[PDB]
């Protein structure tokens, strides 16, 4: 592994102040320019937040519900996204604003729960989607996302929920940037993209930033306690959307895999080739440089979880998810260590990868679940329990 704490031009990094202002936008620039692609713009000048739907009775009074719809330019024809936001009325009658837990959706926001007042997504789905026909969404898709999605816990424990579609920001399918936010500023079609442009990752990642440009506005949040999480493909936005944007308060990465929280040089599972191959449009075409070629890579994702440091990062694997590469996500997080222990934090003790229903280490923590590929209430206490712990 290139060393975290060695630069790139070979100068080894011995304080905080050098990490930080020299090491992480060096990182953040090799991740941009040959993995990742480059974010264009941050937050646009002209988006407009309007909040379409709001409920203070939703789910039999546990909360108050708010749909917004983010433009991101005033031509009402630039593209935007629908925020679906859950707040816990507990928390509004004790005048306080509530921390968020902030993640995408891989089928729409109407599939989080079985609510029968979410806006129904409008915006092609993939054909995995459950109770999806011809890949719109359909009335008995609702709820049917729940597993990954245990809203009304989530409220129960104190939090705030908030989801938006990725399909809103970049239709997850090969051809999908071309109806996206990354071809309203980009005329460019396909492979006509520059080598150094983003891709679906980057676009998923920079609607979590801009979500939480909204969060900022809504006087039920409080948006300085955010933790922004995904699962798989979505949890390898949440990393890129918490390494790029250091207001996030906490990262979670569930299963986030190849180009995640997993080490590309290890070859296990999910290749660099196969993913590009297969998900042309998730990254950057440079990133098609070092299919079958992980050698040449001048970072692996140790780097990616070490831009999160000092703030509270969580990577989780599943036992029998094997694509994923569950021990080389265990050592990206042990390679990451020293940069978190620079700042005082602690990973998981020891060198091999813990029990399963173990989880490891302080701000920097790791546990592996017994079972197959997913997000389970197993995965959801253990953040729920890390929030409670990192987010006052
Ligand atoms: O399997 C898929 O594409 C395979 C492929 C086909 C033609 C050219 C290149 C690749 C897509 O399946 C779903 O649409 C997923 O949402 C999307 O991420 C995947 O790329
Ligand atoms: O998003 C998911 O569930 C996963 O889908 C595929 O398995 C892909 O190969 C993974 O990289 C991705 O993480
Ligand atoms: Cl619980
Ligand atoms: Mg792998």
């Amino acid at each position: 592994l290139p060393d975290p704490l060695v630069g790139a031009d070979g100068t080894r990094v011995h304080d905080r102040a050098t990490w930080q202002h020299r090491r992480r936008p060096e990182l953040l620039q090799l991740f941009a320019r040959e993995v990742y692609g480059r974010t264009p713009l941050g937050r646009p000048e002209g988006m407009v937040f309007k909040v379409t739907t709001m409920e203070h009775a939703a789910l039999g009074g546990a909360a108050t519900r708010k749909e917004v719809t983010v433009r991101f330019g005033r031509d009402p024809n630039a593209p935007s996204m629908q925020l679906l936001l859950y707040v816990p009325n507990a928390v509004i009658a004790r005048a306080e604003r509530a921390p968020v837990f902030l993640g995408l959706n891989f089928y729409g926001n109407h599939t989080v729960h079985t609510d029968p007042a979410i806006a129904l997504s409008a915006r092609w789905i993939p054909a995995e989607a459950p109770n999806g026909a011809n890949h719109r969404a359909t009335e008995a898709a609702r709820g049917s996302d729940a597993q990954k999605w245990p809203v009304e816990q989530i409220l129960a424990r104190g939090y705030a929920v908030a989801t938006v579609y990725c399909g809103d920001l970049c239709p997850d399918r090969p051809d999908g940037l071309n109806a996206s936010v990354a071809s309203w500023l980009d005329a460019a079609a396909g492979d006509q993209r520059a080598p150094d442009a983003w891709g679906a990752i980057g676009v998923w990642a920079w609607g979590l930033s801009r979500a939480l440009d909204y969060l900022e506005t809504d006087p039920l949040v409080d948006a300085s306690r955010v933790a922004v999480h995904g699962h798989a493909r979505l949890g390898k936005a949440a990393l890129w959307a918490g390494a790029q944007d250091d207001r996030f308060a906490l990262v979670i990465s569930n299963e986030s895999g190849c180009g995640g929280a997993a080490l590309s040089k290890r070859i296990h599972g999910e290749t660099v080739a196969r993913i590009n191959t297969v998900f042309p449009h998730w990254f950057a075409r440079n990133f098609r440089r070092y299919d079958d070629h992980e050698e040449a890579l001048p970072v692996d994702q140790h780097e990616l979880l070490a831009l999160v440091a000092p703030r509270p990062l969580y990577v989780a694997s599943a036992e029998d998810d094997d694509w994923a590469d569950p021990r080389g996500e265990f050592l990206a997080v042990k390679a990451a260590e020293p940069v978190f222990r620079l700042f005082g934090q602690t990973g998981p003790s020891g060198e091999d990868v813990p029990r399963v229903n173990e989880p490891s280490g302080g701000a920097l923590r790791y546990h592996i679940r017994p079972g197959p590929h997913g997000m389970t209430a197993q995965d959801w206490a253990f953040y729920l329990a890390f929030a409670d712990e990192w987010l006052k």
